């Protein structure tokens, strides 16, 4: 008699093997230990086992063990190895690529989840907190940095920008999640905090380039941007919303795939045309724009986006950790750094709070939106990579040395405020605006 | 207000764009016209698309016009034409791959669809079916070629080989259909068709093999490709019964993949040892060896096999009707040729009648037993494309000569006898044994 015990292992493990030989026929070295397509299935599947051991296995009594922290932690493990990095080796354009393609899921998401009259009822408080905290944090990371390591102000004043940038990919899937089942009354809170953390990016790559440009015109640049991703995601919104009619069949399936494709698209031929970012705010638009004219069609396609974020979830947090092999072991008086980006985080929260007390916000609304900002993503990796690799082109030792101490407290801060920001309202979502 | 019939074309042209710009960016190459992959997908329409006008426009009244002629008319077109010869290509690897999963899948289901206990009530006609008209075609065909053409004993044993030759791609959907719709009685007839006409490929490349040799041993080395098909099929058939057990959730598409891939993987291993067509009898063996078991999800596995089957009988029928281009017009006395051609035909009627005058064949079986031999398939092809690539590496003129007049006789049948016997026996089934 068959025991299920010893015969599910033999079939997945000759169905793994089946599978694993026909990709093997169509690529070669790739199926090998050693390639590009071998090496994003195991930190896919090393970034899916980090996340279950972390919440299912030593997870805290109280307050869930969040994945992010697991995720980054499977990823630092896998490149600060020699011989375990060896292996598992991925292209810096497949890199940018996939971490287009899941920022591009996750801001799409949130704008077809995103609530209609939400604007017309609040939008300065929108405004504000897309533009006010951004531009104080910067302004004071750079005054706090500067004095303190002897860098110059072309140096501290692109740290700032990097610095202070909120990440729609660590707060989109909080506020969804919190949503779906709200507590009390949501009168457009997480609406505003999803809308509020996207115009943030636009201005962070801007500031960050045009400061960068100083080191080595642009601010005029970053409007243009700005306008052609509302045109972009405009005329892209009528063909959504007008084609698609209740003639056609498989609308669950066949528009998800439509906004979702031309979302990523956007980003992509926005980036390689000359001025990357506008299709940050494309996607954004069009799925705003396609949610006007569903015929309350929001919840059919949103689980099939839903599905597709939470696959692209490990493998996004995966390729973040997993490019600190420099500065694995490198003690160069880390401990300044952990000050700078600690007080600038700390002017954070104050600067939040102080934007939040017009209206609406009586005590507990303020302390959410605060804390709200304190999880860092994808954004601070991108733009701190592209520094390092303008640093290293025609710099000399002093410009790389500046470079590297840019990567140690962005990386740092990524360690440190994703999980911790990420855990911490997720707990305190039920316990202070219930 | 939108037309459904004005937006569905839109809404699918720009699906297609927005999926092949994925493949654009995933593959940096055979997404161009001049791609190799390109030309696999327009082959893959331009068959389907030919198949449905070739029996829904320009359909005989009486007779349904079968689609195999459609597809290799819209194959011989492509490759028939100078400006459309260049620009859409496809390499050889590709399509030698191709046929060899194509016939597996064919195989596989064949051998699946069987009937159990037909081998035990009749066995000794299959096996005289399989060994005495095929043997005795290929001995009067090189016997009437011989004194008529002047080619050498080497060339007219080799010829003989070719052109006798019964290959299961075509006659097993004709009998499938005959077992699903059903006439009077079924004894095993569509059976032991199938059964009979499937291992005959083994014996038809064992003696082109043993005659080029020749006319550059073989017998002992095709005998031992018997023997281990035999083996590694009775050893693969317990693993398909014993490992996939009911316990198991989705048996029917995890039995059906697992049977495909294994079929695959068992051909693609021999054709890579040294010996090719090993592989051929041994998914047959695992097909019977499966039928045999019981699974009970035959019919369930049955349309998920057949839908993959009708896709890649366009496909298959794409790939032999694009290498016409050398022979496109050749006026070369093709009189002859068609005359050696007919009474090799004939001489294959009337040795197939002879055999099946045993017992139970009365009147009507014999006559639908004669017709079911004479479709071709890949399997001369292929032979053909291997005596033509060992020509043009070391002879000179005159044997390549010879070698060209094998392909157009060779050709010339596959064109012939392929739609004219399929259609032939399709309106013959429900006329002749009812």
């Amino acid at each position: 008699p068959p025991r299920g015990l010893l015969a599910r292992v033999i079939t997945n493990v000759t169905m793994v093997i089946l599978l694993w030989a026909v990709v093997w026929s169509v690529t070669g070295s790739e199926c090998l230990p050693g390639g590009n397509l071998f090496g994003i299935i195991m930190l896919f599947y090393c970034a899916i086992i980090g996340g279950k051991l972390f919440g299912l296995i030593k997870l805290p009594t109280l307050p869930p063990l969040p994945p992010l922290l697991g995720m980054l932690l499977a990823g630092f493990l896998i490149r600060n190895v020699p011989v375990i990095s060896d292996n598992i080796q991925i292209k810096h354009k497949w890199s940018s690529a996939l971490r287009s393609i899941a920022l591009s899921v996750i801001l799409v998401r949130a704008g077809l989840g995103l609530d209609s009259n939400a604007l017309k009822k609040l939008k300065g408080v929108c405004v504000r907190l897309s533009l006010g905290p951004c531009l104080i944090e910067a302004c004071t990371s750079a005054v706090l940095a500067y004095f303190l390591m002897g860098l110059p102000w072309q140096w501290g004043f692109m740290l700032g920008f990097v610095l202070g940038a909120v990440s729609p990919a660590v707060v989109v899937p909080s506020m969804l999640l919190l949503q779906e089942g709200g507590y009390g009354v949501e009168k457009g809170i997480p609406t505003l905090l999803m809308a509020a953390g996207s115009f943030d990016d636009i201005l962070a790559i801007t500031g960050f380039n045009t400061c960068l440009g100083m080191a080595f015109f642009n601010v005029l640049k970053g409007v243009l941007e700005v306008i052609i991703g509302v045109v972009t995601g405009l005329v892209l919104g009528f063909f959504i919303q007008y084609f698609p009619s209740s003639d056609q069949d498989n609308l669950v399936w066949k528009r998800a795939f439509l906004v979702l494709g031309l979302s990523v698209l956007a980003v992509f031929s926005s980036t390689y045309f000359g001025f990357p970012g506008s299709g940050g705010l494309c996607t954004l638009v069009t799925a705003f724009l396609a949610g006007r004219g569903w015929a309350s069609t929001k919840t059919d396609v949103e689980k099939v986006i839903a599905v597709a974020w939470d696959i692209f979830q490990p493998l996004l947090f995966g390729l973040i950790g997993a490019e600190v092999l420099i500065t694995a072991l490198r003690p160069e008086t880390i401990g300044l750094c952990v000050a700078t980006l600690g007080i600038a985080v700390l002017i954070r929260i104050l600067v939040t709070y102080l934007m939040v007390c017009f209206a609406g916000f009586n005590i507990k609304e303020k302390i959410f939106i605060s804390f709200a900002w304190l999880p860092k993503a994808t954004v601070q990796a991108a733009i701190g990579s592209v520094a390092l690799d303008t640093a290293r082109s025609h710099g000399e030792k002093q410009l790389e040395g500046y470079g590297m101490d840019v990567l140690t407290v962005a990386f740092l801060s990524i360690i440190i405020t994703a999980p911790v920001g990420s855990l911490l309202i997720g707990l305190l979502g039920p316990r202070l605006l219930q």
